[PDB]
């Protein structure tokens, strides 16, 4: 029950949401393995798109380590949960993955900023300033990359073109 | 519905074992991560303890992605399910966390076991050589290895003397 | 007639059953030769078709050494018969020639699937290993990227556009 | 049915001919593969044998896939036929294959010498230069060396001695 | 009494052959140990002969040392017996000698697949492909290098020609 | 019987206490073999203290082959006999290992230095350099550094102090 000897300036509530985000992440981290063997079925068979989607697995997950980094250092305890199973439709084609992603990395984005916004209510700079140099920015450039790649897979045609997903896995992703 | 082009010899009941060998893999992944961060508590502070169990839980997540292959090698389809929290009481004590992954990597071994003899029913001998080259060795070892360790905790005078937790995390984690 | 001072557990069937399977080995090996030629024609012209399956035909010639190599081993008798001309239609097309593969490695894998259900039915494991170490993952991972190869080019809309066989021809192959 | 663009100053015969050596080659080929694994047995044991004539087999497959270059070169169409199994004896002895392959490649000479006579007879320079350059000397080479092995196993004292051959197997094949 | 923490799926049968295994290893490398030194005999005086059995009896060690390794990774108890002097006539010649290493390594693949019988009786696919993994192929080939040998002294006129055994010293074993 | 061509200054009776000598050295390996497996035990796991007694081992193996060798340079003939089992009761602990390997390294001194007052009484200058120069420092060097280990263990606190055991395993094994 008793108090951290470590802690100081660490609301209750901002524990509580690091532990919420912690889970978050690992959601993520789940939502693109499951993206990345789609791409490595034999009747889809996109190579590049797999490896893309498996970094982007791994890079959640040292997103929820460093979360977990960040409770023990200010003295919070992690509470875990259930990750659930990827909730998106049938992945369906290259155009639609990086769709899904897109609408991913920003309900992470909304889920951080509302970390910030309890942060800044609870006069908590560290917090602050650890979302901002840690997180921010890294989706901030997250989706815009996946908006462009988005973009691409419009205009060359797809989904009905396997030709553009074929192309796009070889020159932008490979 | 209709049949993977390159299925042959392999059996709906295999594709479903592996399945549900993918979860536990995950799940022993969830286990390890768990433990780890435990040990990097600022009242724990065991820091060997916490990069040991999470080097063994990105090995988990390797044996799921292996599994995860394979599952596509054969033509067979990912099921994912929810990964459950850890299920293993307060971790307490260097000595009663390798206790715990002992039993969570014989719980492992079993069910690969179970797993093989599906496999051996179905005449199945490239599924039986994959789970005998990539899985029954490292459990046996894992076992070992972590039988050992609770051997020496326990002979030191763990969990009572936190000097042999102390000294082993020097000594044989460091 | 009387036995080889090598001989031991080595039962006549699967003595027989290595002689059939080495035949076939040869076969693979004559058509991929012919499937390569094919694609060095002056009105065909996909350079990386031609090296692709030139090298899938001396990976097959390996394949029956190293049976040839066991039946002595194992104190059998090699007894060679007619290497039969490669008995596909006109090979028509990258996409046909691909699919004729996959149809190829799929029936090889069967022969030595047959030749693994003797092997276990005559007690012989040290041939049981064997077939599984050097033969079934290889013919897992042989019928894996055919049907990848056979999904990209349908997806790429082969074999009716030369563009999709010319760009195949460089970027998965080349 | 129509006439290829590269196609130039061949005749039909000369394209007939050269399926027909095609053929040889990977006749030659098979005979030196079925010879090389008789030393390899365990009651013949003479490994730089086995060597001398697994090289020699591959080096017809070689022979047989610049002809197959060669055909399409000129704008003909490959037409392959069944590879029959060597039509030689039990092999008996070192001195004996020699023998054999002696036979062999003074077989293969003449074929070669008729396929010149009938590209000079259809005044195709290209033809009788390819032949020259690739293919004459070579087995004027081959037919001397083997001349020459001959010569030493019957001057040692093969096949009686098989300390002839054991000690032929060390100096000239090692 | 009481079971060992590591101990799953292992049968108190595989456990005493086990036992019988490495009683029989150790004898295999008291067997060759005094081959070799027969050879090192001043009225025997072959030194290629002694130091090939002198490599045989170090392996044959390290063939017990990984079965004792494999009794502790399953938590067995080694029992350990008696080592019988070699049992083998007089050593007489190099022939002789090499016909009692055929003989004793049958002997030894013997005793491996009955042990790989009881592995395969009671369900235990980890000690399976130990077994075929570390010993069977290892049998083959060791079965196999001293037909070859046996059939070499023989055919150079083994054991009446001691120019024979010379030699063979120098060309195969030097 | 009759005598061998570099047979000098030879008794038979030092021929025979070398055959005794020999059995010794090879019963002593077969005494560290077993201790350094006790060690390898899940419920012993003393890894330093394993490949201690495995080095031990293999170097007795070496002083045995080395009097092989002697025994074949002064013209005797080796009389091999059956190595027994160790006798020692259950190993029990690090320090009663130490204890035990000592009172094996001082009865095998014993046995040395009766061999060479029987090399003294026969006037075999050789063969008393021959024990001195390669046996009897070697014996006073181990016998002063097991003694030194059971000091240090004993001092430690060992056997009751299982933290004894694994530091002396660390820091003097290690
Ligand atoms: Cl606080
Ligand atoms: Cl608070
Ligand atoms: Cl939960
Ligand atoms: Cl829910
Ligand atoms: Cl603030
Ligand atoms: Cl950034
Ligand atoms: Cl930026
Ligand atoms: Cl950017
Ligand atoms: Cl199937
Ligand atoms: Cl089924
Ligand atoms: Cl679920
Ligand atoms: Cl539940
Ligand atoms: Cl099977
Ligand atoms: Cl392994
Ligand atoms: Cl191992
Ligand atoms: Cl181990
Ligand atoms: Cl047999
Ligand atoms: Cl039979
Ligand atoms: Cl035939
Ligand atoms: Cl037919
Ligand atoms: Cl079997
Ligand atoms: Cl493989
Ligand atoms: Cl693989
Ligand atoms: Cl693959
Ligand atoms: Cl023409
Ligand atoms: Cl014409
Ligand atoms: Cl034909
Ligand atoms: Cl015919
Ligand atoms: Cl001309
Ligand atoms: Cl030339
Ligand atoms: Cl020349
Ligand atoms: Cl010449
Ligand atoms: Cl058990
Ligand atoms: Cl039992
Ligand atoms: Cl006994
Ligand atoms: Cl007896
Ligand atoms: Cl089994
Ligand atoms: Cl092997
Ligand atoms: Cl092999
Ligand atoms: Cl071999
Ligand atoms: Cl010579
Ligand atoms: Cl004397
Ligand atoms: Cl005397
Ligand atoms: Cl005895
Ligand atoms: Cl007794
Ligand atoms: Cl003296
Ligand atoms: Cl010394
Ligand atoms: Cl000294
Ligand atoms: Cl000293
Ligand atoms: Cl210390
Ligand atoms: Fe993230
Ligand atoms: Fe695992
Ligand atoms: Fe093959
Ligand atoms: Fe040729
Ligand atoms: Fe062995
Ligand atoms: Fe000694
Ligand atoms: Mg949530
Ligand atoms: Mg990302
Ligand atoms: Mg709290
Ligand atoms: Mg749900
Ligand atoms: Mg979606
Ligand atoms: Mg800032
Ligand atoms: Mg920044
Ligand atoms: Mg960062
Ligand atoms: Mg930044
Ligand atoms: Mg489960
Ligand atoms: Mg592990
Ligand atoms: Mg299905
Ligand atoms: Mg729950
Ligand atoms: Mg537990
Ligand atoms: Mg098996
Ligand atoms: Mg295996
Ligand atoms: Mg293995
Ligand atoms: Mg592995
Ligand atoms: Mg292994
Ligand atoms: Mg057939
Ligand atoms: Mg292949
Ligand atoms: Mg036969
Ligand atoms: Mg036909
Ligand atoms: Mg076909
Ligand atoms: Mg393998
Ligand atoms: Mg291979
Ligand atoms: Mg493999
Ligand atoms: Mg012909
Ligand atoms: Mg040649
Ligand atoms: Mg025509
Ligand atoms: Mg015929
Ligand atoms: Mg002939
Ligand atoms: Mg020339
Ligand atoms: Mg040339
Ligand atoms: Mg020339
Ligand atoms: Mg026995
Ligand atoms: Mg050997
Ligand atoms: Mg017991
Ligand atoms: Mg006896
Ligand atoms: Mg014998
Ligand atoms: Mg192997
Ligand atoms: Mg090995
Ligand atoms: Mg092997
Ligand atoms: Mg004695
Ligand atoms: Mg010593
Ligand atoms: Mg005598
Ligand atoms: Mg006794
Ligand atoms: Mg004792
Ligand atoms: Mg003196
Ligand atoms: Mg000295
Ligand atoms: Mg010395
Ligand atoms: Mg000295």
């Amino acid at each position: 029950a008793s108090t951290s000897q470590v802690r100081q300036n660490y609301h209750q509530d901002s524990e509580a949401a690091i532990n919420r985000q912690i889970n978050l992440e690992l959601y993520a981290s789940y939502v693109y393995l499951s993206m990345s063997y789609y791409f490595d079925r034999d009747d889809v068979a996109l190579k590049n798109f797999a490896k893309y989607f498996l970094h982007q697995s791994h890079e959640e997950r040292e997103h929820a380590e460093k979360l977990m980094k960040l409770q023990n250092q200010r003295g919070g305890r992690i509470f875990l949960q259930d990750i659930k199973k990827p909730d998106c439709d049938d992945w369906e084609s290259g155009l639609n993955a990086m769709e899904c992603a897109l609408h991913l990395e920003k309900n992470v984005n909304q889920s951080l900023l509302e970390l910030h916004k309890l942060a800044t209510d609870k006069n908590d700079p560290h917090l602050c300033d650890f979302i901002e140099t840690h997180y921010l920015n890294e989706q901030v450039k997250a989706i815009k990359e996946l908006g462009d790649h988005v973009t691409n897979l419009r205009k060359m045609g797809a989904p009905e073109s396997g030709l553009a997903e074929y192309l796009f896995d070889k020159h932008t992703l490979g």
